[PDB]
DNA sequence: ATAA
């Protein structure tokens, strides 16, 4: 099956940029990623960090998630994300999104072991 | 509107 893991390795993950390229990143990744496949997914982060550098988030700052689980943890510094959202005028199937680049804290749930992200949570 |  897919695993938690894998899907956030796969939807979050992106290492070999340091940064969103254009204003049209994030209509290119979101659709090679498979996030547009049956509804377009309306806001979704992309991290530019290494595997290993945004893994070690689960063992930093412990925080509440959004929901109320408690198992949220923040990066100690901020990390190159980029943040993409549907425009207004987007409309499934030709989802298009906002691309914002930004250097921030990421705030990601963990599971398993080993402890790794499972869910993107916020940034701040 | 970002995890099952």
């Amino acid at each position: 099956k897919e695993t938690a893991a894998a899907k956030f390795e796969r939807q979050h993950m992106d290492s070999s940029t340091s940064a969103a390229s254009s204003s049209n990143y994030c209509n290119q990744m979101m659709k090679s990623r498979n996030l547009t496949k049956d509804r377009c997914k309306p806001v979704n982060t992309f991290v530019h960090e290494s595997l290993a550098d945004v893994q070690a988030v689960c063992s930093q700052k412990n925080v509440a998630c959004k929901n109320g689980q408690t198992n949220c943890y923040q990066s100690y510094s901020t990390m190159s994300i980029t943040d993409c959202r549907e425009t207004g005028s987007s409309k499934y199937p030709n989802c298009a999104y906002k691309t914002t680049q930004a250097n921030k804290h990421i705030i990601v749930a963990c599971e398993g072991n080993p402890y790794v992200p499972v869910h993107f949570d916020a940034s701040v």
